[PDB]
DNA sequence: ATGATGACGCT
DNA sequence: AGCGTCAT
């Protein structure tokens, strides 16, 4: 139990666009539609680096971080769109703008947290209560959930994918107690009805398809989203967690895909998320720190309290370019010229941002990488007082020039990064 | 060695 | 403040 919390207090969705940069290019160029295709940055080196891949091309084994020339070996008919190039660098404006299209539609339904260029979390708790006030006690038909998967179902007593989806959904809805407006499962179900609507509106008004996850917190909603991609949505109930987590590799859960997840596996000698339940909160805290330990203890039971933050715009605006291998900047003149190119794109994006969103950045963060992967090697800041490219590139040079151990610059820089931050209204 | 981003934690 | 981790 009567005093044990179960993490069923919210309805949270994570919406993520399907092969996003590819859809943006396919909307614009109908020849690319329903074909194996990919988006590449640059062209000179091995046909360019693949940044995004349609599902038709994934069926040939093509992935991101492949060189286009190598992708062609797996998929000879592969079609390519390339990222716009401005001032000698890749420019993502087209995708940032398509992103705004989608975010503004989602923001009509509820408060969103912009999680990336093509993903947003939604807290649907209030919206769900609303929809439950209307539809006073009346059944939810499977027709309101035409693309929803219920994770863990069907169980017990078809041969095709859509057959299985529906069988599971029928089992789910048949068991659903609609007379209790406090039922966590009913609330998730209504949550999923709203997300069907949201996803319909996105596709109607933009042409873009997406997937979604619906559950009681962000981590489960994110996990749920990727269970049935593309163009589908997945409901992960509290009750589904023990079986789902029982064979779920630790690295699949958000924030456990890197070093901490590896420590968890190595120190505890476990593989799957469910196995974490057999450790006390104190043991987990002793191994991984108080915050991580408490987080892990709750999370392996499907419980997480990270709030959906009310934030629709990025908190930073940055411009970055890598200079790998022989292309690494070796002279002072090069460093200054590329700082200028970056500052000019940055100035362009800052002026737009100020006009649109009534805010101004006050700090300029300058970050470089040295040949050989020193320490980002180095990060320094200065005041951003004027949206002026020549001043910003000059200031950035001023704060990094001391790092030169040499007309010549050594060690060669393999990356430059300018980032505007610490925004104030207006 | 996708190269281009973005959010947040630690000290 | 500057570096590290984790992710799209
Ligand atoms: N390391 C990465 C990962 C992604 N992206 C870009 C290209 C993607 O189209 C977009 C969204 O990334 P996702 O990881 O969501 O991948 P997609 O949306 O392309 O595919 P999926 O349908 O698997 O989400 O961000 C990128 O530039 N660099
Ligand atoms: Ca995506
Ligand atoms: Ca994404």
């Amino acid at each position: 139990g009567p005093h044990m919390a179960t993490g069923q207090d919210r309805v949270v969705a994570l919406v993520d666009m399907d092969c996003f940069f590819v859809q943006v290019e396919q909307r614009q160029n109908p020849h690319l539609r329903n074909k194996p295709c990919a988006v590449v940055a640059y062209k000179s080196w091995k046909g360019g680096g693949i940044i995004a891949v349609s599902y038709e091309a994934r069926a040939f084994g093509v992935t991101a971080s492949m060189w286009a020339d190598d992708a062609k070996k797996l998929c000879p008919d592969l079609l390519l769109a390339q990222v716009r190039e401005s001032r000698g660098k890749a420019n993502l404006t087209k995708y940032r703008e398509a992103s705004v299209e989608v975010m503004e539609i989602m923001s009509r339904f509820a408060v969103i947290e912009r999680a990336s260029i093509d993903e947003a979390y939604v807290d649907l708790t209030s919206a769900v209560q609303e929809r439950l006030q209307k539809l006073q006690g009346q059944p939810i038909s499977a027709d309101l959930l035409p693309s929803t998967y219920i994770e863990g179902l069907p169980q017990g007593p078809t041969v095709q994918k859509e057959g299985m989806r529906k069988q599971g959904l029928f089992q789910w809805l048949d068991s659903l107690q609609i007379d209790n407006l406090t039922s966590p499962d009913l609330q998730l179900t209504v949550g999923a009805v709203i997300v069907e609507e949201m996803r319909a509106a996105i596709e109607r008004e933009t042409g873009f398809q997406c997937s979604a996850g619906i559950s009681h917190n962000k981590v489960l909603a994110k996990l749920a989203c990727g269970l049935n991609k593309p163009n589908r949505q997945t409901l992960v109930s509290h009750g589904s967690v023990p079986q789902l987590f029982s064979q779920m590799p630790i690295r699949k859960i958000r924030s456990l895909g890197g070093k901490l997840g590896a420590s968890v596996i190595e120190i505890l000698g476990i593989e799957y998320m469910g196995e974490l339940t057999q450790f006390t909160e104190s043991q987990l805290q002793s191994h991984f720190g108080e915050k991580n330990g408490s987080w892990l203890y709750a999370m392996c039971r499907g419980i997480e309290h990270d709030p959906v933050k009310p934030r629709q715009l990025p908190k930073t605006i940055g411009c970055s370019k890598n200079f790998p291998g022989k292309t690494a900047l070796a002279t002072r003149e090069q460093v200054q010229w590329w700082l200028l190119q970056l500052a000019q794109e940055l100035e362009e994006r800052l002026t737009k941002d100020r006009n649109d969103n009534d805010r101004v950045a006050t700090q300029l963060v300058v970050s470089i990488r040295v040949q050989g992967d020193k320490r980002s090697s180095l990060r320094r800041c200065c005041a951003l007082t004027r949206y002026d490219a020549h001043k910003m590139s000059h200031d950035a040079f001023t704060v990094i020039k001391n790092c030169n151990t040499s007309t010549e610059w050594s060690p060669p820089l393999t990356m430059l990064f300018l980032c505007a931050t610490k925004f104030s209204a207006s």
